[PDB]
């Protein structure tokens, strides 16, 4: 996350790191036994690690989850990173508590303006590399179907959303994949991709979660 700030220890109880040896993506808690993430982090062999703030340190309220089975969407196109959402489930159930907190999916699409909670472990540098190792959080609005189509012409399609600021310096960006868009207490979006983080004209791109709900609630229900 570019120009966003420490969340502050398990304040996003929801968020998931997804490690096969180390944090390499994002994914979001809907249930006990199921995470959503981006199908562009699909990996074999997936630890979910529940309760996170550092990534780094045991702090005491982690959850670490084997995946039982990963289901990347069926239309996910990797080329245009279309339908990119997949869904993880976990081998054993998460421990439900203050900390390890499932988010409600959509039952409607959020519009231009609502502002959401961006969090992830991902990049904080626009230009050069610096990981942190606590949960870092962006509050940032929707952006018009129009301002988002225009900055990435021919690339967004009705299952893409942009959401932040065009003037650039505050993004979601490398390491934050697969994690959560959370638009007035939903799961509207996964962190996608984008051209760059926190380039001007050049906002994050979403996956647009609630054209995924009956999908994913009935692949959850038959799985
Ligand atoms: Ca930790």
């Amino acid at each position: 996350i570019v120009g966003g700030y420490t969340c502050g220890a398990n304040t996003v109880p929801y968020q998931v790191s997804l490690n096969s040896g180390y944090h390499f993506c994002g994914g979001s808690l809907i249930n006990s036994q199921w995470v959503v993430s981006a199908a562009h982090c699909y990996k074999s062999g997936i630890q979910v690690r529940l309760g996170e703030d550092n990534i780094n340190v045991v702090e005491g309220n982690e959850q670490f989850i084997s995946a039982s089975k990963s289901i990347v969407h069926p239309s996910y196109n990797s080329n245009t990173l279309n339908n990119d959402i997949m869904l993880i489930k976990l081998k054993s159930a998460a421990s439900l508590n203050s900390r390890v907190a499932s988010i409600s999916l959509p039952t409607s699409c959020a519009s231009a303006g609502t502002q959401c909670l961006i969090s992830g472990w991902g990049n904080t540098k626009s230009s050069g590399t610096s990981y942190p190792d606590v949960l870092k959080c962006l509050k940032a609005p929707i952006l018009s179907d129009s301002s988002c189509k225009s900055a990435y012409p021919g690339q967004i399609t009705s299952n893409m959303f942009c959401a932040g600021y065009l003037e650039g310096g505050k993004d979601s960006c490398q390491g934050d994949s697969g994690g959560p868009v959370v638009c007035s207490g939903k799961l509207q979006g996964i962190v996608s991709w984008g051209s760059g983080c926190a380039q001007k004209n050049k906002p994050g791109v979403y996956t647009k979660v609630c054209n995924y709900v009956s999908w994913i609630k009935q692949t959850i229900a038959s799985n």
